[PDB]
């Protein structure tokens, strides 16, 4: 798993660019926007492409409890193909862009101000996480 500290946190206008490869026969992977470094800390966003079930799940986690899942329109990821994702913070939520297309808007469930860390985990071969 990859961890990126957010020394200025995430503000409206902060862009996370995540580049990587979905390996052959990948099951699923995730990008988490976390509210602490501790194992089990709250997730403001859990972005979860599931290649094995052909879904992309969006959710939040508070005090160890998951919220209600949102699902994106289709799966803009392929086993054996590289990807580029933008997670863009606005005042009203996160915009997920995949490749050259706006994909999903996730309304804030936790305060933006609480986000401290970006974690990338699961069956993905990460190239880079950049914060702009
Ligand atoms: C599929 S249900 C649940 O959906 C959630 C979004 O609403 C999350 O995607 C959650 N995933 C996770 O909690 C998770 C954590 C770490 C890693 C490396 C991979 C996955 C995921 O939990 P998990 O995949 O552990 O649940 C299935 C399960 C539960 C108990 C025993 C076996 C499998």
């Amino acid at each position: 798993p990859h961890k990126s500290s957010l020394p200025e946190g995430i503000r409206p206008g902060t862009v996370l660019r995540i580049r990587g490869l979905v390996p052959p026969n990948a099951s699923r992977f995730h990008v988490n926007l976390l509210c602490g470094e501790e194992q089990g800390s709250d997730a403001a966003l859990h972005f979860n492409p599931r290649l094995d079930t052909s879904e992309v799940v969006f959710n939040s986690k508070e005090q160890g409890s998951w919220g209600r899942e949102e699902r994106g329109p289709g799966v803009p990821f392929q086993r054996g193909q590289p990807f580029e994702v933008l997670i863009i913070a606005s005042d009203d939520g996160f915009k997920a862009v995949v490749g050259d297309a706006q994909y999903h808007h996730f309304r804030h469930r936790l305060p933006l101000a609480r986000v401290r860390l970006v974690e990338v985990g699961g069956d993905v071969q990460l190239d880079s996480v950049r914060i702009f």
